[PDB]
């Protein structure tokens, strides 16, 4: 068992289908050139090799294992999915929860996830990393994608505010007064969210010295963050994947079209064309030229 509050993935990856997971110098990922199957590579895109024939999403990792949701037969609705585990070396594949689920997120020794009660009714579950102690935590789902140490953060379903759940005490409380969607808290001084009151424009704030800054135009669909750069999809009449620094500077349009599933690693930021399902990437530190993952 884990001895600290390890987090299975980073920033907004799990909101963006958890297609890439960087951990201790490797990246585990869903390979769009091979039916979304689980692969591994070194952080710079080399040494690419198949880990499992399972199609994988919501990929998480700790020092010993990779945890993932597989589709047994889109990432954000009901399908015949199962929660699984494999050793990082490729051995020891096993199923932890065979029942449909999405949004698996590792916090310490527990995976918190969305469980389907029916095709439309959902709840929050957790399970220990060895498959013991499966338990329904709430009758309504709370977002578990954004984690830091023992906490996960979410828009409160009743009131829209940014709340924090402490997995150690198994309690929750208000974290920041806003009306938010897919919040990404990196630390108490770096809060990001789509602001429901401003048509999902992205806002950045430090909760200690709150001076909320709006960083984008209205009508944002997806975003992610690495370092001080925010990568986002702008919708509407002239859709584009864009980047901007967290002080409003350095805006750049990176690709024209409708993209999604923005996943960040220290080397690259990956994104998929919503219609063609083709995948692309760009440098995380100096985003500019776009590489294609196909073939």
């Amino acid at each position: 068992l884990n001895s600290s509050y390890v987090n299975g993935n980073t920033a907004g990856n799990l909101y963006n289908a958890g297609l890439f997971c960087e951990s201790d110098g490797e990246v585990f990922f869903s390979n769009t050139n091979d039916n979304g199957r689980l692969y591994a590579m070194n952080i710079d895109g080399s040494n690419i090799h198949k880990l499992s024939n399972d199609t994988a999403m919501y990929i998480n990792a700790d020092k010993n294992y990779v945890y993932y949701v597989r589709n047994n037969n889109t990432f954000f609705s009901y399908d015949r999915n199962s929660l699984c585990r494999i050793k990082r070396n490729g051995h020891g594949s096993t199923v932890l929860d065979p029942d449909p689920c999405i949004y698996a997120s590792l916090i310490g020794n527990y995976i918190y996830y969305l469980h389907y009660d029916t095709q439309t009714a959902t709840s929050l579950y957790r399970i220990r990393i060895d498959g013991e102690e499966k338990k329904k935590i709430k009758n309504h789902y709370l977002f578990t994608c954004n984690t830091s140490d023992r906490y996960f953060y979410y828009n409160n379903p009743k009131n829209g505010q940014l709340y924090r759940y402490d997995t150690a005490s198994q309690s929750e409380a208000l974290f920041y007064d806003c009306n938010c969607y897919k919040p990404v808290v990196l630390d108490d001084t770096n809060v990001y969210y789509m602001d429901v009151n401003r048509d999902n424009a992205i806002v950045h704030v430090n909760i200690n010295n709150p001076n909320p800054v709006v960083l984008t135009e209205a009508n944002i669909e997806h975003y992610n963050v690495y370092g001080s750069l925010i990568f986002y999809q702008r919708g509407g009449d002239n859709p584009a994947l864009c980047v901007v620094k967290n002080d409003g500077t350095g805006f750049k349009e990176l690709a024209k079209g409708e993209f999604c599933n923005i996943n960040v690693t220290s080397q690259y930021v990956y994104f998929t064309d919503f219609v063609s399902n083709k995948e692309y990437c760009t440098s995380t530190q100096n985003p500019d030229t776009i590489k294609a993952l196909q073939p």
